[PDB]
RNA sequence: GCCAUCAUAGUAUAGUGGUCAUUAUAAAUCGUUGUGGCCGAUUAGACCCAAGUUCGAUUCUUGGUGAUGGCAC
RNA sequence: GCCAUCAUAGUAUAGUGGUCAUUAUAAAUCGUUGUGGCCGAUUAGACCCAAGUUCGAUUCUUGGUGAUGGCAC
C-alpha cells in the first residue's frame, strides 16, 4: 500500500528493564468535580472508597502490580523490575491505567451513588504518568513522599474546611488565615478556634490508603519510619 | 521535603513545536467486548453511534482538534499543528483521550444500551498513541490509509460474516475459504453466493465515518482521491 | 550466549523522518585553547581555514549535507530533510559528526600549524548536537541566528581587542569601557580611538562562513535579508 | 531576538539517576582502515597499544571513570551511578567521548608510527553509544558478554589467517574448512593442523585489555569467572 | 564480527556505457453492466546516495548508506 | 551573550587554612495534657563537583557545573 508508509513515523518507548515501574493516576479537575457533585468535606469517604474499590479491581486484574498507595484524588502503583506487560511499553501501559481507572471508578460510581447519576460534562477522568526507579530504598522514598503529602493536604484542607464550614468564613478569609502557618498552627487553630483533634480523625483520611498482595490487603498505617513493614514484605523487593 | 528528590526520575516528553499530532485511540480486545455483549455482525449500527457519539463529544470539547476520522473500534483526532494543549506533553494527551473516549463511550452505551448494563469484568478501555507528521501530506496519506483500512477490513468481515450466517458455515470454515482470496474473490462470493452486493451497503460501513469542524458536522465520504474535499477546508492545514 | 541479554538495554533514537536535520558542533573549551595556541586576536586568520577546510571536506564527503555555516569555534549543518543516512540514528550521525570535526581539525592543523605541534593535553574537541525543524522558515532563521550572533561577538571582540593591543588597556578596563555600549558606540570607539573602520573588516570574521552545494561554493555574506540567495537555491528547501 | 526561538526545539536527554552507564565507542571502518596501513594481521601489537594509550588517557582525564574494556576496535567505559559529568546529558557524554577518542588516537598513532602519517581519507573516527545499567550483575554480565566476544573473534581471525599463512589456502578455502566449527573445533583446526598452539597466544590478544582505577592499572586476565576479581574491588559498585 | 549475493514504480518482477527504459498486479479517468465484481480502452508512477572515468553512467571502478541469505556467540 | 554577586541540613540562615563546625524552624522518641497544639528534654541531618597548593582545604588559587540580581534583543 502507499499510505502506510506513515506508520514510520511513530516512536515506541520500551522502558528500562529490570527496573521497578512506578505509575500514578490523578484525577483530572476534581476539584470542580467534587463541587458540582457535592462531595461531604474535607473528606467524602464514599468517595474515597470508590477510587479505593476501582484501585483493589485493577490491582485484582493485574499480577504485576505489587504495591498501591492513594489519596485525596491520586493513586500510585508499583510494578516488579521484570514485568514485561505489554513489553514495558510506556504508552500502553500508561493509556491503559487512564482507561481502566477513569471506566472502574465509573461503575463503582454508579453502584456507591445510585442518587447521583453522572452527567455528561462531568465524568471521571484521571491522567496517568510512569516513572522509573533503579533502587528500592527509591520506592521507599517515594511512597514516603506520597504519605507525606497526603499528610500535608489532609491538615491543611481539614483546618480550612473547618474554618469554613463549622465557623462561618469565607473560602478566600480561610485562604488568608492560614498563609504562613505551619502544621503545628494549624492543629492549635483546629483545637482551639474549631474545636477539633486532628488526632481522633479517621486513619484513612490522614495515613491515605495501601493496597498490598499478600490476598490483597487494605491498610491505614505509617509505611514512611516502619521498617519492619518493608521488611516483612521481601517480595515487594522481588 | 527529603523525599521530594524522587521527582527528578521523571522524564516528559515535548512534542516538537508547529507539527501535526495525531493521536489514535483504539479500543482493548474489542473482538471478545464484541461477542460478550452480542454486537451486531459484521457491524453492529448502535455501537457505531456510541463511538461516533464519544468522538464527537470530546472533539466538541477540545477546539484544538481540526478534523476526526474513525471506524470499527478506532478512532483518529488531528490536532492543528499550532496546539499548545498540555505544553504538548505525550503523556498527558495520550493518558487525556485514552481516559476520555472511555467515559464518554461508558456514558453513551448507558443512553443507547438500557438493555445492556455493562459488566465490571467487561468495560471498553482504549488505548492511545501520539504521532508527529511534519508535512500535511503525511495527514492526507495517513487519513488515506485509515479509509483504506477500513475499506479492507469491512469488506473481509461482510464477506465473513455472510458466510457463517448466511451459508451456515463456522467462523473456522469462513476463515479457511477466505484464505489466499483477494477483493474480486470477496466481491464475487458475496455477489454469487451470498447473493450481496457490497456497494449497497451502509456508506458508513465501506467509508468509515468522518467528523470534521466547519459547527460539527458528520460525513461518510471518499477522501482519498477527493482532492477538493481538502482544498476546500484550508484550516485544517493551519 | 547467556551474556547478549544486556543488549536489550540499548535505546537507540530514531529522528522525526522528513523533518530537517541540523547538526551543530561546537569546540569544547576552545577559549582555552586560543590562549594556549596563542591565537591572533581578536581573529586569527588561519584557525579559521582549518575550521572552514575541515568542514569543506566533511561535507564533500557527504552528499546530504546541503549547507554549512560557522564562525568562531562553531559549525552548523543542514541535512536535507530525506536523509536517510545511518537511518537517522540520532547518536551515529552526533557521534560520527564530533569525531569527524575532531580529526579533520587535527589533520588540517597540522598541515596549517607545523610550528605548533598539538600537545596530548590540549586537542581540538568537539560536541554536536541534533536538531529537527518541520518547516523551511525555521532554517532560514535559524541560519539567520546564527549569523547574527557572528556580528554581535565579532563586533565585540574586535572592539575589546582594539582596546587591549592598540590602547594598551588591561582587559578588566577593556571590559569595564565597553560595560552598557551599544553597537553605534562601539564603531564610534573603534574609529576615532582606535583609528579602525569595522566596515573594512574582513568578511569572513564580519559575516562568518557559508558553505553551499551549487560542486560546492564558499560565499561569506548575508542570508538574514537577503531572500533571493535563499530563493535561487530551492535544492536546499528539497 | 526574533531568531532565538529556535533554541525552543531542541530535545536534551537526561539519564536516569542513580544508574549505572556504559559508554561504548567504536572505530568507524575499521577493516579498510587496518587493510589501508596494512596492520599486522590477526592481530596488531602497536596498533592496540595505540589504543590502550588513547583509553588510558581518557580515564585519565576523567575520575568518574571507574572501569574500562577494550579489544580491536572497541572500548567501553564504564562510569559511577552517581557520576554527574555535564549533568547526565547523553549527547554531551557521548559526542565527548568519541571526539576523545579520535584525537587521542590521532596523537598516539604519530608517537607510535612515525614511518606511517596520516592520510586524510582514512582518519581514525569513532561512534559511541550509552546503555543505562541499573544493576551491577547487567554490568559484570556485560564485560563478560565484551570479552567472550574478544575470545570468539580472537578465535576467527587467528584460525583463518593461519589456515592462509600455514596451510597456504584460498581465503575462500579457508573460509569452506571453517564452516560449521565451533571454539574446541578451531582450538583443533589450530594445533593439528596450522601447528599453532592457541594458548601460547599473547595474553592481550585473548584476554583483551582492562584498565581499573586502583592509580591506573592494566591487566590482561580473565573477569568473566573470576569473582575475587570484582568482590576486592568494591569501589566499582559505588 | 566474517564471506557471498543484491539495491527500479505502492508491492512484486525482466533488461541496457546511448530513443518516451520493460512485463504483471495495485492506483486514477471513461465505457459496458452484476456493484468498487469480470471484460475492453486511456492515463499516471521508478532505476540507493555522492565523487571519479567518459561524448554520454540506471550500467563500469571506488567510497558511504541500507537489506537478505549463509557461518559463528 | 557580557559583568557583578552567590553555592551548607528539607527549607531558611551565622562562622573558620585545624576539636563532635552555628542558630532558628521543620522532622524522630519520651514526658506533661488541650490533640500530632503550647512548653520542657533527648536524638537525627549538611558545608556544588575535581585537581593543584599545604602538615592539614568547607575556606585560598585555578577550572568545570548550577542559581540569582542588574544591562541588552
Amino acid at each position: 500500500s502507499k499510505y502506510e508508509y506513515v506508520k514510520l513515523f511513530e516512536k515506541e518507548n520500551y522502558l528500562l528493564p529490570d527496573t521497578y515501574i512506578i505509575i500514578r493516576v490523578d484525577g483530572k479537575g476534581f476539584h470542580k468535580f467534587s463541587q458540582f457533585y457535592e462531595f461531604e468535606k474535607p473528606n467524602d469517604l464514599k468517595a474515597l472508597q470508590v477510587m479505593n474499590s476501582a484501585a483493589e479491581k485493577l490491582m485484582s486484574k493485574y499480577s504485576d502490580v505489587m504495591l498501591a498507595y492513594g489519596d485525596s484524588d491520586e493513586y500510585s502503583f508499583l510494578l516488579r523490575k521484570n514485568c514485561q506487560l505489554y513489553e514495558r511499553r510506556e504508552m500502553k501501559l500508561t493509556t491503559l491505567f487512564s482507561s481502566l481507572m477513569s471506566t472502574y471508578y465509573m461503575y463503582f460510581w454508579s453502584q456507591y451513588f445510585p442518587d447521583k447519576p453522572l452527567h455528561i460534562d462531568h465524568l471521571p477522568n484521571f491522567d496517568a504518568r510512569a516513572v522509573l526507579y533503579p533502587d528500592f530504598k527509591h520506592i521507599r522514598n517515594y511512597f514516603s513522599w506520597r504519605q507525606v503529602d497526603c499528610h500535608i493536604n489532609n491538615l491543611y484542607n481539614t483546618t480550612f474546611w473547618n474554618l469554613v464550614l463549622k465557623l462561618k468564613m469565607t473560602p478566600q478569609q480561610a485562604e488568608q488565615r492560614l498563609m504562613g502557618t505551619v502544621a503545628s498552627d494549624k492543629n492549635e487553630i483546629l483545637f482551639k478556634e474549631c474545636g477539633v483533634n486532628y488526632n481522633n480523625e479517621s486513619e484513612m483520611y490522614k495515613k491515605g490508603t495501601i493496597i498490598v498482595r499478600e490476598e490483597l490487603k487494605i491498610y491505614h498505617v505509617d509505611i514512611i519510619n516502619d521498617d519492619s513493614w518493608w521488611k516483612s514484605r521481601p517480595w515487594l523487593k522481588d
